[PDB]
């Protein structure tokens, strides 16, 4: 199945959003969950993972982005401070469990941030 995505939106340059990823299911707790994304006319890159309660960071989003869990309402969050263009990408979150199994995708939603 697929996982579901919020939290996205148009920002102006500085802003901030928070992405949510959700999945349903009892195993929650078990699962690894990725951020991906995708500018325009540019690969899939990797932006962040929560492994367990570890955490780590592309480069590019280190000490902006923080990701984090709830593993009672199902819900991996993604907050995204001090937003620039080179952020404006399709993203998306992945799951699955310590081997690559129960691996699932979320469709995938837009974050566009402008310049002044």
């Amino acid at each position: 199945v697929q996982l579901q995505e919020s939290g996205g939106g148009l920002v102006q340059a500085g802003g901030s959003l928070r992405l949510s990823c959700v999945a349903s299911g009892r195993t929650f707790s078990s699962l690894n969950i990725v951020w991906f994304r995708q500018a325009p006319g540019k690969e899939r890159k990797f932006v962040a993972a929560i492994n367990d309660r570890n955490t780590a960071y592309a480069e590019s989003v280190k000490g902006r982005f923080t990701i984090s869990r709830d593993n009672a309402k199902n819900t991996v969050h993604l907050q995204m401070n001090s937003l620039k263009p080179e952020d404006t990408a399709v993203y998306y979150c992945h799951s699955a469990d310590v081997n690559g199994g129960m691996d699932y995708w979320g469709k995938g939603t837009q974050v566009t941030v402008s310049s002044h």
